[PDB]
């Protein structure tokens, strides 16, 4: 009669909360999805071992098209857990699943966990200053999405920071790197000429948030575009005007140039 | 040798991540602050019991004025942890404490935890649509804060949602309710008259996020301003233009008026 949406957190199998782990252990059935994002610092086997339960992985179609046929039936007469990377319901499509639960006569509860949306606070940038968020998607065929460029423009215009989620081919386990993201943005700039993202733009890269050793780097595009930020996942941030306290953190903690103190404050 | 900033999560002691617990358990000294937020479902004793260490609570003055005199000295010869509600670097000024650690020759690490900033996903509103955030501060003396009103206006103009952190007076044990926040906004509206926040404005309230049964309610101010949302902490949200799926969730899960389903595109 109960469905639990449990977040797995940021990077490895220990990023789940104590509450989530204990609840998952008591569930009769445990499902999971790894298409909204991945858990780069662990494996399905390591998560299964920690939970002590067999974990049935569901694809995007399994969830979007057949959630009520695969998960809800068992949730009708048993305690069922649905695991997702990060914090449940941050991914736009998750919320709706709670409605399906209601219509199936199944109760649902949400067990939160850290999300990159909030973890970016480790960059030293004030969370309240983050504006609208966006995703940089790989272009392909004759399709070249550029909406994320406009998000940056509108946020920076109001002195706000822009969080850019980078594309990921979950099934193929291919992660877009911050370098690839910067290359694309310069390419979009060259096409839109809005002076939004250039070699002189200050950016912040956060890699492997959740790990005890994430890479946090800040600097101008011209200097970071070919820097090695380590293994995925990577997140790119284009900050707006900085509070001096933000700038000092970037310099002291993220190795940013002293120049940002006079150019971006 | 090291200093750990470990988040405790949204509501109770089990909201800490497994990573944070295992690390805290092995630290020599454990400090904490409980003035940046309110964990309404636990107590110091329960947290102490879970971690198996005596937790020394620090006041805002202890931290802001003497963090380097109380915490850092020990971190030079021991493994020290600093616990905080939610995520240690979200809507707090704790990030700057990492600079003090550095300048003191102390390596610091951050362990994230569920944050109210991302937990808002449970309201059904798309996280990427949230714009700048703000804090509704208690007026004091002849000083009546109003900056949060302009944040809502700017976000609403762009079709973005606004997350409003509500004030807290930890030592005085005062936790601002959504009702009180709504009252203050109506007053600011009377002054500025920007038509930003009125009796007809649609709002969303989230109370005690993190608990298994948080209060999630959506409706018009005139109808919710006197409603009982349960014990604090509370958060208030002023949605921008809604996607149909957001409206459906607000109606099905947050009990909003069915008329909002009819979106004005
Ligand atoms: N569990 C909860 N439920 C509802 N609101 C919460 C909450 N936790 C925090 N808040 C809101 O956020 C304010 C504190 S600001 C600090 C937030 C904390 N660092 C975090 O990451 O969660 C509270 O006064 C309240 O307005």
């Amino acid at each position: 009669m109960v469905l639990y949406f449990i977040g797995l957190g940021l990077y490895d199998e220990r990023d789940i909360t104590v509450k989530g782990l204990e609840i998952a252990k008591k569930c009769d059935y445990v499902f999971a999805e790894f298409y909204t994002s991945l858990m780069a610092g662990t494996t399905l086997g390591r998560i299964q071992k920690l939970i002590g339960k067999e974990i049935r992985v569901l694809s995007r179609e399994d969830v979007e098209l057949n959630f009520e046929n695969i998960v809800l039936p068992l949730a009708k007469e048993n305690d069922v857990a649905f695991l997702t990377p990060g914090d449940p319901l941050v991914a736009t499509t998750h919320a709706e699943l709670r409605i399906r639960a209601k219509r199936a006569g199944v109760e649902s509860y949400v067990i939160h966990a850290p999300s990159i949306y909030s973890a970016v606070g480790i960059t030293g940038l004030h969370i309240y200053k983050f504006g609208k968020s966006a995703t940089v998607a790989y272009p392909e065929g004759n399709w070249f999405p550029t909406s994320y460029y406009d998000v940056i423009k509108e946020n920076a215009e109001r002195g706000l920071h822009t969080l850019l989620f980078l594309d990921i081919k979950a099934e193929k386990r291919m992660y877009m790197t911050a370098n690839e993201a910067m290359e694309l943005l310069l390419k979009v700039e060259d096409m839109k000429k809005g002076g939004v993202f250039t070699d002189d733009t200050l950016v912040v890269v956060l890699a492997r948030a959740g790990s005890l050793n994430p890479t946090i780097r800040a600097g101008y595009v011209k200097d970071l575009i070919r820097e090695d930020f380590g293994d995925p996942p990577h997140i790119l941030i284009v900050p707006g005007k900085l509070h001096i306290v933000e700038a000092e953190y970037l310099v002291e903690i993220a190795g940013a140039p002293r120049e940002i103190l006079r150019v971006n404050v």
